[PDB]
């Protein structure tokens, strides 16, 4: 919505103001759990099994990302975000002049192995990093050798100087020297002498003296970071300007496993692995953990621990975010074959509409060929995967599960006992020509089921996502714009607009069209409306009655 | 019900779905009887 | 300009359903597949082993679908014989302990002045000689004065050609400074040379060698006023002898030196692969549906099936047959069924004997009755069964009475059945049962069934691909998709490809990016039962 | 664990090397696991072509697939 040009003008023409706009919720997945890799206290997205792979290398946080892209094979493979536990720091290693810190976190960085060398007929320096556990292996050649300079005079003295700042010892001079006079002094005050090839350039421009920019990689430094060369026979031999702090940044910095910097200077050593790599162990309060999924847009979490205490800080945390306009759903599941008392016991200390309880356990077949048997919290990751999968408003009630098998098969008593309690349960339908595993209910901690829309996930769900939307979009069209005598006629189209697309959509069931009514009154705008909202059949009764008829001929 | 490509690309590309079921009770019998082979409870 | 044009068609003259081998051989590189058409390309090839007998076999499996484009490659780690003289080093093309055997000699010729090789290699009739090695020119002198002298020497930092000088007495008529100028080769300097007024470097009678001007050998101090002196360049020379004839390559480290008739060393073939993973990822994208690997191991037949799954899951269907052992009873083929389990591996039972065509009454195992079922299959058309088709087998190990076929077909295993006095072969293929023995379900029970299903998905895939994506959408675009796919759907009826489709329900809708499309077929199917009943009827 | 968790993996690396050769067995396919193979305790390579044997492990394969009857280690 901008003019052609961009540059209003009085003199005659023909301006185009074209309006490109009207030709254009992804319930994201969170998962916090244990790997070898990543960053401490941080937010990763996921979209590959590779991708997580590289960040996180192994632990129970990669078989849980892998069990929750395949718990819907029928669905795409959704957005993904992973965190870290452990308070991890890497490891890191003083050597030389040098300070040398690998970018992994964990014990696993201490078998990074860095050394420095030196090339004879270059007269340049020579990085080497090397890794053996994925064979990985860099070099960094020609460290140095940024630009020569050559003196084509015939005078006996011809020399150069580079002169530091000695307040902070950066390079402020570039001088050069002809018998006992400066024939140039690149004074480092401004210009476009603060980057060298301008220096280059300008050595050049000298009658006697000559730059030549590297062929060995174009360098390009700031004259600020330059080497120190003095009493250097220009005439005789050429003499090569260095400045491997610059060669830093420059090779090692952007690119490689390992960072460097200086604390001193740069020498060869011998390859040296890295030290100080630690996992850590999880804090006390993991109120600051669930903290960093504040504004990323995520609606189920699920972390990979069947203690109470994080199922509480949880509990609290998902209605916290609820309470701030965020809202959220956790899921868990607790421990390996734990009894109905337990799950009693866990869920009246829950009892929360966002919360819902997880029993089953089982094997998973992992694509590795492992049948990695899992407590019921994996599951309970499972079916955040699905319900993640499916479309906003849906069900988990009867799907399939695709599960390899469970530790507790169990009867019509104890999914009764469990549905009426609150608490989720999986049953192996064995009726069958061919059997599978079906979830038998949605149903919330919340025990009482007065209201469907506290006690079901799904109707939560749509409630959540419906006022969300509704809220936000009305913010971005409306708040700001001009009280016009057309506005509350506008606003009831679009209202009307937004409810036939979640209709056509079937997030909800119907509307009545005329009792979307708008009141326009000074800066307040008041709305009314009624919605039904969707609802997920779970009974079934059929009155079968049979009857006798006669036929003649 | 499986996608040609079993896993979704963001590529330019085609994707096929195909019912592979659709190209295609019983009342099982049931004997219960002394036997001299084969286990006592299965 | 103004001229004429002139354009040709030619995609109306005609998937092609390629089939794969990999195997034991005695020639060839290792881990590179090639495409074979001929028999004579894969004896040149490979010169020997089973996986030439297998192609042979075929390419003869059946008299009327036989396979083609045959992909093959050789499992065995060889490495090429090589020797050491003087300078020089001397390596053989031939991977294999065949090379060994490969006879290299180096010689002298006194009239000529000039080095001599000689390689013989007895096992193809090979018999060459490479007389008159360097001597690339003759220096000449014409003139009456005290004496007359060259000289050419070496550049020790790069070992070229430094200069190239003809004196009369002890001062230089013309120098050819050959390290610099445009005198880069031997011809560009005898073409001036001999222009000098009492001076000839006439090329040598032993044909037109043309070498490079820098690989001049060290000569100097030499009457051409008494003789014709020859300046040589062996080495450089030795490009010029070794062209194209030759099956021995040479390289120098230096000076050569002649030596006897000496035969290579380090031919070795290698011992076989444990593991085919790395050998059998090189067929992942070489479009091959068939492949069917040349070994009676369960290991390899767990790999191929990995393998054609991750095929079919990228893509790119596969299928495998497979089989071992001579003679193998009923368990293990049971136990090897119940192993498998797979939709795409089918398994072989009977083992028997082929007639080669060199004659050879070859008794081989059960995998390559199974290579040669998979030459059969891809021999036929897309979805057409390999039921009751004759196979041309010589003869069987066992043969199985008809409760014995009942048991292999309803544990998923393709047996052949002894059959007397048919007009083609004496046996013929019971089935085309899978290792998955879900009867129920067709298309993984049956081999024909899914072939057509996956040959139609990949095609339609393609097709759709090539033609809409990258293109623009348009107004006529839903209609010309629409009559594309019904042409596409015609075209395969017409073909028996399918059974018939309604042209109604194909629809077609165009939004943005996106095109959503529907349809419905009737699939293709090949007799299984066949019933005929007879009612006698009389007049009094 | 690992890619070593077969003899495949052991006999692949141990021919890798050019001063050895460890051809598998050619009866039958055996490709026991690695875990139970039987102990050695430095037998000479150099003059003899050391066989690993793993008799259990073997015993069970052979026997897998073929007759009633089933076995077991004391």
């Amino acid at each position: 919505v901008e003019p052609f040009p961009r540059r209003p003008i009085t003199r005659p023409h023909a301006s185009i103001e074209v309006d490109t706009s009207g030709i254009g919720s992804e319930k994201v997945f969170c998962l916090i759990g244990q790997a070898e890799g990543g960053e401490p206290n941080t937010v990763y997205e996921l979209r590959n099994y590779s991708q997580a792979k590289r960040l996180f290398r192994s632990g129970e946080l990669l078989d849980a990302i892998e069990l929750a892209w395949g718990s819907n094979p029928n669905y795409t493979a959704g957005r993904i975000l992973a965190m870290r536990i452990e308070d991890a720091k890497p490891a890191s290693a003083e050597i030389g002049g040098l300070k040398i810190t690998s970018k992994i976190y964990g014990n696993v960085a201490n078998n990074i192995q860095v050394g420095l060398e030196k090339n004879t007929l270059s007269d340049s320096l020579r990085l080497r990093v090397i890794f053996q556990d994925d064979r990985f292996n860099e070099v960094y050649d020609n460290i140095g050798n940024i630009f020569t300079i050559k003196y084509k005079g015939e005078e006996a003295n011809a020399t150069f100087s580079v002169e530091h700042d000695e307040e902070t010892q950066k390079a402020s001079r570039l001088v050069l020297k002809v018998g006992d006079q400066e024939v140039k002094s690149y004074d480092l005050t401004g210009g476009a002498y603060d980057y060298t090839n301008a220096i280059i350039t300008d050595i050049n421009q000298l009658p006697d003296f000559e730059a030549k920019l590297s062929p060995f990689g174009d360098k390009n430094l700031e004259s600020s970071k330059l080497d120190k060369i003095e009493n250097a026979n220009i005439k005789d031999k050429a003499v090569y300007v260095k400045a491997v702090f610059g060669d830093l940044e420059k090779q090692t910095a952007y690119n490689g496993i390992v960072s460097f910097e200086q604390l001193k200077t740069i020498e060869p050593f011998e390859l040296t692995k890295l030290k100080g790599g630690t996992n850590g162990e999880p804090p006390a309060t993991w109120a600051d953990k669930l903290d960093k999924f504040a504004h990323e847009g995520g609606y189920y979490i699920v972390p990979l621990s069947s203690k109470q205490s994080v199922h509480a800080e949880v509990a609290s945390f998902v209605k916290e975010r609820s309470d701030a306009g965020e809202p959220m759903r956790a899921i868990v599941g607790g421990g390996f074959n734990e009894s109905k008392e337990q799950l009693f016991g866990r869920q009246a200390s829950l009892s929360n509409p966002r919360v819902s309880l997880v029993a089953n356990s089982g094997t998973f077949v992992m694509d590795d060929g492992r049948k990695n048997h899992v407590p019921a919290y994996m599951v309970a990751v499972a079916l955040g995967g699905l319900a993640s999968g499916l479309e906003i408003g849906e069900s988990i009630t009867f799907k399939p599960l695709r599960v390899s098998s469970l530790d507790q098969i169990y009867e019509s008593i104890d999914l009764d006992e469990l549905n009426e309690n609150g608490i989720i349960s999986i049953e192996f339908v064995r009726n069958r020509t061919n059997t599978f595993f079906r979830i038998v209910d949605d149903v919330t901690t919340f025990n009482d089921k007065s209201d469907p829309v506290k006690a079901e996930m799904a109707v939560g769900e749509a409630n959540d996502f419906l006022v969300s939307e509704l809220k936000v979009q009305l913010e971005d069209q409306f708040i700001g714009t001009r009280t016009i005598n057309t506005s509350a006629s506008i606003i009831k189209d679009f209202i009307q607009s937004y409810l036939g697309r979640k209709k056509r959509d079937n997030e909800i069931q119907d509307f009545p069209a005329e009792d979307v009514q708008v009141i326009v009154e000074g800066n307040e705008a008041r709305i009314s409306m009624t919605v039904y909202p969707i609802r997920s059949f779970k009974k079934i009764s059929v009155s079968l009655v049979y009857k006798q008829q006669t036929l003649q001929a």
